[PDB]
RNA sequence: UCCAUGCGCAUGACG
RNA sequence: CGUCAUGCGCAUGGA
C-alpha cells in the first residue's frame, strides 16, 4: 500500500473524525487510499485499544469479491481479520457473529439491512450500528432518500438527532464515502444541482466533498482522457404491414388518436386492453395484444433487420398455432387475425430478404476493422437486439459474441454471472462485445466504443469513456437522425455543472452549511415517517375469500377465494380437482393453459405434489373489474396449505 | 453448476 | 401516478 500525493491530502481530514465524501475519476485507484484510512483508523483504535470495526458496503457482489481478491487482503493479510461476504457466497456463520469476530468486513448492502430488521422486526439475531467505529461506502451517487444504500443512514440520522436533543450521548461511527463523479439529477440550472448535492451530503451527514485541485498534474499524467468525438451513419415491407394494421383497426373500430411506431400507440393499446378486460369482451383486448406485438415489430423494423420481425412473429404465431391445437386436443377473431397474417407471411419473408434501416453501419465498423479492430465494444438498449445483431453479423460479416445481464424478465433466456466472467476473460485476451448498459466491469485498452441507439446519462457516458482509453477512442454515436447528439451535449454540460457547483459548495460557511444540511436531514426523516404512516395504512383488509378469479379472454369462472392455498408463503395454488377438470397442459423444448387458449401457469412439482400454480397477471378479479400484475397488491390473505388435507 | 419463483431498488424514454 | 425498455440486490425451493 502507498499514499500517492494527490491521495494524501484528500485523505488527510478523514484521519481524525471528519465524516466526509470523496469523488475522483477512474484510474486514480481510490481503493488504496481507502485501505490507508482503514489501517490508520484501526491503528488509532489500537493506540486507544477500543473496538475497531469496518463494515464496507457496495451495490454489487462482483466488486466485493474483487476487493477480497485484490486490495484489502493483500495489504491487510497479516494484521487483521477479513472476510469477503455476499448474499450468494454461502457463509455457515451468521452475520452477528462475523460482527462478533472479523474486525474488517467487505459486504453488500441489504445483508446489513436485513440483519438490522431482524434486530428490530422480530426476536431474531439482530445487530445495530452501535457495534462499529467506521463505515466505508462506494459509489455514493446511488445514494438517495428512497433506495438502498441507504435507508439505514436515515437511522444514523434519527439516532444522531436523538444524541443532539440529548446534547441540546451514545457514540456513532465515522462515515467515509467514495464515488466517481457524483453526477446530478434532473436539472437545467446550477441551483437545482447544488440542492441535489446538498441532499447527497446530508444523506451522508458528512462535512465536505474534498476533491483534488492542488495535485492535478500527476493526475492528468496518470489520467489521459480520450477525445470527445461524434460520428453518425444513417421500406415497402413496413407499409405492407401498416396497411394490415389499419385493416385491423377497421375490423375492430379502434381509434389510435396517434401514429404507428411509438410508445403512445402501445400505451393506448394497453389501456384498451384493461378496459376490454374491464368489459370481458373480445376483439377488444385480444387485438390490443396483437397490436402490441405488431408495434414492437415496427419499432424494431425502424432499427433492426426485418428478418428479425419475421422471427418475432414466427415465434408468436407458431406458438398461437400450437396453443390452439393443444386446446383442440378458433373463432372469427382468431381465424380472421391468423389468416390475415398467414396469407401474407411467405411473401413478407420474401420482402424481408430485400435491402436506411437495412443498410446500416457496415462501414461504421469496417472503418476500424481496416484501421486496427482488435478490441470491440457495442452498446444498445435491449437484449433481443444483441442476439439478433450477433446472428446477423456472424451471417454477413469479425468473430463476435453477445452480453446481457441476469434478471428474470422480457421472456428471454438470460445469462449468468459465471458466463459473464467467461466472456470478459476472453475479451481480456473475443474481439467485440455486444452489451446492454451493463458496462462496473473491468475492461480497458479499447478504442471503438460505439452507441447504437442510446440515451444514457452523463455517468454512463464518462464511464464508457473510462474504458476505451487514450488510444483512438473513437466514440461513435449512431442514431437515425429522424436529438440524440443533444444527449452527449448535455452530458458535457452537466460535466461542467458539477464542477461549477462543487466549487460553489467547497467554498461555504461551516455554519450555513450546517444549517442547510440539518434542514435536509430533518426533511428526509419526516418524509420517511410519512412514508411509513401511509404504508401502514396501505394493507388493511386481510380477507380469506372475497373474490373469484376469472379467465380474462373469456370472462369465465376459474377459482374462488377459499379453495386457494399457498406454499412457501410465496406461491398460490388450487387443488380440489373440481378445478383440475378445466385446464390443459403444454410443454415444448411444465405449463398450464386454457380451454380457450389463454396461458394460466406452471405445474409446480414440489413437496411431493404436482401443485398447479398460476400467475395473477393472466387472471382477472371479481370481488369492479381489476388487474394487479402481482398478488401482494390486495391485502386479502389466503391460507397456507395443510398436507394432512392430502391424506390418502 | 444449473433451473424455477417471489420481493425490493435505481436508471432512461414515454405519456 | 401509470407504461415500456435496461440494469442491481435480497430471499426461497429443486436438480
Ligand atoms: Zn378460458
Amino acid at each position: 500500500l502507498q499514499l500517492r500525493p494527490y491521495q494524501m491530502e484528500v485523505a488527510q481530514p478523514a484521519l481524525d473524525g471528519k465524516n466526509i465524501i470523496i469523488c475522483l475519476p477512474t484510474g486514480s485507484g481510490k481503493t488504496r487510499v481507502a485501505v490507508y484510512i482503514t489501517k490508520d483508523h484501526l491503528d488509532k483504535k489500537k493506540q486507544a485499544s477500543e473496538s475497531g470495526k469496518v463494515i464496507v458496503l457496495v451495490n454489487k457482489v462482483m466488486l466485493a469479491e474483487q476487493l477480497f481478491r485484490k486490495e484489502f487482503n493483500p495489504y491487510l493479510k497479516k494484521w487483521y481479520r477479513i472476510i469477503g461476504l455476499s448474499g450468494d457466497t454461502q457463509l455457515k456463520i451468521s452475520f452477528p457473529e462475523v460482527v462478533k469476530s472479523y474486525d474488517v468486513i467487505i459486504s453488500t448492502a441489504q445483508i446489513l439491512e436485513n440483519s438490522l430488521l431482524n434486530l428490530e422486526s422480530g426476536d431474531d439475531d439482530g445487530v445495530q450500528l452501535s457495534d462499529f467505529s467506521l463505515i466505508i461506502i462506494d459509489e455514493c451517487h446511488h445514494t438517495n432518500k428512497e433506495a438502498v444504500y441507504n435507508n439505514i443512514m436515515r437511522r444514523y440520522l434519527k439516532q444522531k438527532l436523538r444524541n443532539n436533543d440529548l446534547k441540546k450521548a451514545i457514540p456513532l461511527p465515522q462515515i467515509l464515502g467514495l464515488t466517481a463523479s457524483p453526477g446530478v439529477g434532473a436539472a437545467k440550472k446550477q441551483s437545482e444541482a447544488e440542492k441535489h448535492i446538498l441532499n447527497i451530503c446530508a444523506n451522508l451527514d458528512a462535512f465536505t466533498i474534498k476533491t483534488v485541485k492542488e495535485n492535478l498534474g500527476q493526475l492528468k499524467h496518470q489520467i489521459k482522457e480520450p477525445c470527445k468525438k461524434f460520428v453518425i451513419a444513417d421500406n415497402p415491407f413496413k407499409e405492407k404491414l401498416l396497411e394490415i394494421m389499419a385493416s385491423i383497426q377497421t375490423y375492430c373500430q379502434k381509434s389510435p388518436m396517434s401514429d404507428f411506431g411509438t410508445q403512445h400507440y402501445e400505451q393506448w393499446a394497453i389501456q384498451m386492453e384493461k378496459k376490454a378486460a374491464k368489459d370481458g369482451n373480445r376483439k377488444d383486448r385480444v387485438c390490443a395484444e396483437h397490436l402490441r406485438k405488431y408495434n414492437e415489430a415496427l419499432q424494431i423494423n425502424d432499427t433492426i433487420r426485418m428478418i428479425d420481425a419475421y422471427s418475432h412473429l414466427e415465434t408468436f404465431y407458431t406458438d398461437e398455432k400450437e396453443k390452439k391445437f393443444a386446446v383442440l386436443n378458433l373463432d372469427e377473431t382468431d381465424e380472421f387475425l391468423m389468416n390475415l397474417f398467414f396469407d401474407n407471411k411467405k411473401m413478407l419473408k420474401k420482402l424481408a430478404e430485400n435491402p436506411e434501416k437495412l443498410i446500416k453501419l457496415r462501414n461504421t465498423i469496417l472503418e476500424q476493422f481496416t484501421r486496427s479492430s482488435s478490441r470491440g465494444i457495442i452498446f444498445t438498449k435491449t437484449r433481443q437486439s444483441t442476439y439478433a445483431l450477433s446472428q446477423w453479423i456472424m451471417e454477413n460479416a469479425v468473430k463476435a459474441h453477445h452480453l446481457i445481464g441476469a434478471g428474470h424478465s422480457s421472456e428471454v433466456k438470460p445469462m449468468t454471472q459465471t458466463e459473464q466472467k467467461e466472456v470478459i476473460s476472453k475479451f481480456r485476451t473475443i474481439n467485440l462485445l455486444i452489451a446492454t448498459t451493463v458496462a462496473g466491469l473491468d475492461i480497458k485498452e479499447c478504442n471503438i466504443v460505439i452507441r447504437y441507439g442510446l440515451v444514457t446519462n452523463e455517468i454512463a457516458m464518462v464511464q464508457a469513456r473510462g474504458r476505451a482509453r487514450a488510444d483512438e477512442s473513437t466514440y461513435v454515436l449512431v442514431t437515425s437522425s429522424g436529438g440524440v447528439t443533444e444527449r452527449e451535449i448535455v452530458n458535457d454540460f452537466r460535466e461542467k455543472m458539477m464542477y461549477k457547483a462543487i466549487n460553489r459548495v467547497q467554498n461555504m460557511k461551516p455554519e450555513e452549511y450546517a444549517h442547510k444540511i440539518l434542514e435536509l436531514q430533518v426533511q428526509s426523516i419526516l418524509e420517511k415517517k410519512m412514508k411509513v404512516k401511509r404504508s401502514i395504512a396501505k394493507q388493511y383488509n386481510d380477507n380469506p375469500s372475497l373474490i373469484t378469479l376469472l379467465c380474462k379472454n373469456c370472462s369465465m369462472l376459474v377459482c374462488s377465494g377459499e379453495n386457494i392455498h399457498v406454499i412457501e408463503k410465496m406461491h398460490h395454488v388450487n387443488m380440489t380437482p373440481e378445478f383440475k377438470g378445466l385446464y390443459i397442459v403444454r410443454e415444448n423444448k411444465g405449463e398450464i393453459i386454457c380451454k380457450c387458449g389463454q396461458a394460466w401457469g406452471t405445474m409446480m412439482v414440489h413437496k411431493g405434489l404436482d401443485l398447479p400454480c398460476l400467475k395473477i397477471r393472466n387472471f382477472v378479479v371479481n370481488f369492479p373489474k381489476k388487474q394487479y400484475k402481482k398478488w401482494v397488491e390486495l391485502p386479502i390473505r389466503f391460507p397456507d396449505l395443510d398436507y394432512s388435507e392430502y391424506c390418502l
